[PDB]
RNA sequence: AGAGGAAGUAGGUCUCCGUAGGUGAACCUGCGGAG
């Protein structure tokens, strides 16, 4: 028998209030949104730590940013993903431009590359601040990344976009 | 004015907060801060 606890942000608290994961992995489950902690834990009928994790990293994710139709795509597609991404990992300039100028390119008015980047290569993307966190699989998840460097590397969207849409069709080809 | 003669050129999205107004709990819009 074991239990997990995972702390939140005060962001998404009235999602969190909204409404089932006992249901879901017959896993019995606390929540305190003033303490920020969530309480999983493995009853007689949760069968597996799988089953624990799985559980963990569908909150922990619905905590980072995304909804829950992602949400419980996460909790369906074993093979599916989540990773946090900081903006001050490896750094091109020294100059402090480096969280406006580079997150503009990167999301564009309206949101308008971001959900671009979402269609063209397949995976869900949220944007907090320092912090992005790409949803996909592995592959889908590294090239969403691959994109975001160099677009803060300094290329345009519309080549990155390009080369971005012949590498998803190139990487969806199967022979 | 004259008909002739002759020649030549053709780029800040999502969420939260603090605001001001709006139709008020909410909610929307505008502004300013955080992930």
């Amino acid at each position: 028998i074991e239990t997990r606890k995972i702390p939140i942000p005060p962001h998404r608290m009235s999602a969190l209030k909204a409404n089932p994961l006992v249901d879901h992995c017959k896993l019995q489950v606390r929540m305190n949104i003033k303490e920020k902690r969530v309480e999983l834990r493995s009853s007689k009928y949760t069968v597996s730590n799988e089953a624990l994790q799985m559980g963990a990293d569908f909150v922990s994710a619905f905590a980072m940013g995304f909804d829950i139709d992602d949400a419980i795509a996460l909790l369906r597609l074993d093979s599916l993903y989540i990773q946090s991404f900081d903006i001050k990992d490896v750094r091109q300039t020294l100059g402090p431009d480096a969280l406006s100028r580079a997150i503009g390119r990167i999301a564009g008015k309206d949101g308008k590359t971001k959900f671009a980047i979402e269609n063209a290569t397949k995976t869900r993307i949220v944007l907090a601040g320092s912090k992005v966190h790409i949803l996909g699989a592995f592959e889908n998840i590294g090239m969403a990344r691959e994109s975001i460097v160099s677009l803060v590397l300094g290329a345009q969207p519309g080549k990155v976009y390009n080369n971005l849409r012949i590498i998803a069709s190139r990487m969806k080809e199967r022979w």
